């Protein structure tokens, strides 16, 4: 017997700012690390950026419209910070601060729960060029402030926080691999830039205690479990090394406020260890979260690596099938293909066990409440006659990974919700707009932008029904 | 760049009251469980028993003086409750307490550090005639009391003490499949006895706080690392199973209090899960141990057991190699023959990176030391002309594994010593007498006790080396 879905399971879709609002320059919007970086040649795309993006900024009415017919329970959006301070610090700007009141009210009289993430990698531009954004301790106090000023003003309205959405995936992409702003290929740098990430999200933690006592928040974290290849013990221990590494690395210190000392000696050992200052572990510790959100897609396999071997591969941003190769860290481990899983077009794993699995690892580590904030198909679409777009694909990815947390539930892994990536089609940061993962079609491509109409998917209607059923009917 | 083994590191050897002392009926030792259990037709391999095993009870001079000729640090034995409470429960047995006396003596004025173990599965029968053994919350008062009449007598010289030697086996082995006294099978039992055994547990561990406050103590656990098969989602997830029923189950009370909420809640789903009383979880997270105990000899490899699939499979007793077949629990997991390792004639794996692994997950999980208080390699030997025994086989297994050890210490993991099963050939309870693990032959069998003579095998020379370079010359 499967349980059901609990009743007040909160059934979501989720979207983040520079990918969806536009409206790079308005209403007093400061530039972002994004908004600098797109621009730059060669970073995105076919030079894809967030000037308009899906322009949700002036159509919010309509995509929340949309949402109401569908029957969210739950949406789940990011701040732009430079909307709130263009300067990152120094004064408020009211406006910035008014269009997500005017969205949460629009939200509220609809019905819908707002998930505010405080978050989504768009750190002002200002803040990169007074003192290197998240490579400084003076993010901590600006990023607080910024927390502080969203949840004196919303905290009344929205019940449910997401800290940092994918702490791992903007550093290890701004600072490792070079794919995110700040362009940077220095680990050194992305240890030094992920403490202090540990250090703001615990900070902003602490505060949502004093001014949102009855609210509930957590870290968002980019979860793919990793899987041993086999039974050879040398794979079994590149197993232990990827999932320390990649997964404990980040998900110890939001639950338990401390490294995994594995990957700690092995990183002093190579002189990349963070600089630790007096009160780093006890404000870490303290800082407790209500729940791990998880953004999953896809599990990761790996095999050893010997110390001669695989660094970075290569990254399919093009939709070719098959492009991907192995990345690892060589003496530890490496990826390789699962013979046993499918692959998209841009050779992500589909894995709906692996969901079920990463779900029960969070609960049997930390024993957490699990809010999913993303999971989704990310494929091509073809717009049909009549309005009809039949992504049966995307259905069937939902539909197996929405049993798969079924099936966690009745596990006993305690899961608050789900919120598919993503509500409308948007900017890929990386990939553009042909790689889609809305129930909604947005009508535009990466050479043309026309006019960007709105047009209900095959898997809008599916996700209606799972909602109107409470999940029993998938 | 290896880091050397610290310089206080406990090499150490290690037996059992049961299978090495005899003298079973002498200075008014009782009755215990095995001594019963083993006198049963067919309970025990060849109807061996411990009546006599190596007569360790009256050679122990004989026995210490080759322990400090080897150079041993540490010995790690068992004290036989029996002989201490021949009731179990009533007036204690004072030529009971003196032979550990004597012996304790003799191991200090060698220089030789006892580590001494509670228990190693012979309760008095005294006790399973009362009220059942460990089936009962008598037991835990009653343990108290022996546990505490050991500190008392000798806290002031033994810093090392390991409460329950294999809780998961003498319990699973005792309720579930009934191959070691009271030879039940039913799972609701065995989680009942082993609910009251982590109660004992922390009990005594309190007790020790109190009684030798300077000294060290732990549970020691038998611990099999799982691994997938292989990276099918499913065999993955059958891991998870495994490695939690298995593992968790008994470890995460050891460190946490806590039982595993996955597991609790599948055995809440068949009626399975134990009863728990008020003060019952306050007084299992407030034994904290100083180190986890750890007996290790083998990984097992897990996939996928439907429903309908394999319970209870065929154990090797016989020594003839290839005769163990899968076992499991269906719907969770079963075991599969690990095709990248070798096995030993009783179908045991020889995995010593497993080790490393092992020690990596405790570090990983429980940032607990560990003593690794058994591990060993149980083979055939043959006595050649002139009292001469060549176990190359047991010296490499032995080399691998605690070279693998001192990859475990340069990772990080806090290892306090490493005792090898075992010191002189002891009775296997349920393998007999060719079963051998010694570095010392003692020349009998499972049809005479011939002289119980003392013969150094090869290995012992080996261990000798070992001790000498602290590690250095494997
Ligand atoms: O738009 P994408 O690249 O297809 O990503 C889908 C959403 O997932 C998050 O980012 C990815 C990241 O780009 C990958 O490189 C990494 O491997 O995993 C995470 C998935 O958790 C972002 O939350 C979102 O902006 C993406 O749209
Ligand atoms: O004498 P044995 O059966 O060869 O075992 C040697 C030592 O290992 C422990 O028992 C085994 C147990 O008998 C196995 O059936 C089980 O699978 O695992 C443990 C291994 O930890 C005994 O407790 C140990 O003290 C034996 O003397």
């Amino acid at each position: 017997h499967l349980k059901p879905f609990p009743p007040e399971f909160l059934w979501g879709a989720a979207s983040a700012a520079y990918q969806v609002e536009g409206a790079w320059n308005e209403d007093g919007k400061g530039l972002s690390v994004w908004d600098v970086f797109a621009k730059q040649p060669g970073r995105t795309f076919k030079g894809t950026n967030g000037d308009v993006a899906v322009d949700h900024y002036h159509r919010y009415q309509e995509d929340v419209a949309l949402m109401a017919e569908m029957g969210l329970k739950a949406y789940r959006f990011s701040v732009s910070w430079s909307r709130v301070f263009p300067d990152g610090n120094g004064a408020v700007n009211e406006k910035g601060l008014d269009f997500y009141d005017r969205l949460i009210e629009e939200l509220r009289n609809h019905g819908i729960e707002p998930i505010v993430t405080l978050y989504h990698w768009d750190v002002p531009q200002a803040l990169m060029d007074a003192y290197g954004a998240w490579e400084s301790r003076r993010i901590i106090d600006d990023f607080d402030r910024y927390a502080v000023t969203l949840f004196q003003r919303f905290g009344d309205r929205v019940k449910y926080w997401v800290t940092l959405n994918e702490q791992n995936i903007f550093i290890s992409f701004g600072y490792r691999l070079g794919l995110h702003p700040p362009g940077v290929k220095d680990m050194k740098r992305m240890y030094e830039a992920n403490h202090i990430a540990n250090l703001a999200n615990a900070k902003v933690i602490q505060s949502f205690r004093h001014y949102v006592p009855d609210g509930k928040i957590g870290p968002s974290f980019a979860y793919s479990p990793m899987y041993p290849y086999d039974s050879r013990p040398e794979n079994v221990l590149a197993f232990e090394n990827a999932e320390e590494f990649q997964n404990h690395w980040w998900m110890d210190v939001y639950a338990w406020g401390m490294y995994p000392q594995a990957a700690w000696n092995y990183l002093e050992s190579q002189g990349l260890e963070p600089t630790v200052a007096p009160g780093d572990w006890e404000l870490l510790q303290a800082a407790k979260p209500d729940f791990m959100g998880v953004n999953y897609y896809q599990t990761t396999t790996v095999e050893h690596n010997p110390p001669d071997g695989v660094g970075e591969g290569v990254m399919n941003t093009t939709g070719k099938k098959g492009t991907s190769t192995s990345s690892g860290i060589p003496g530890l481990f490496k990826t390789v293909r699962n013979p046993h899983v499918d692959t998209t077009n841009w050779d992500w794993a589909i894995d709906p066990v692996g969901l079920r699995i990463g779900l029960r690892r969070i609960a049997n580590r930390y024993q957490l409440p699990i809010l999913i904030t993303e999971n989704g198909l990310g494929e091509f679409d073809t717009l049909e006659p009549g309005d009809i777009v039949n992504d049966d694909y995307r259905i069937d990815y939902l539909r197996r990974h929405v049993q798969e947390i079924q099936r966690a539930i009745t596990d006993g892994v305690d899961v608050l919700g789900y919120c598919a990536w993503s509500f409308t089609d948007l900017l890929s940061a990386l990939n553009g707009y042909q790689k889609r993962y809305g129930f909604v079609y947005v009508n535009r491509d990466d050479e043309s932008e026309k006019d960007l109409r709105r047009i209900k998917k095959k898997s809008f209607y599916w996700y209606q029904r799972v909602i109107e059923t409470n999940g029993a009917e998938l």
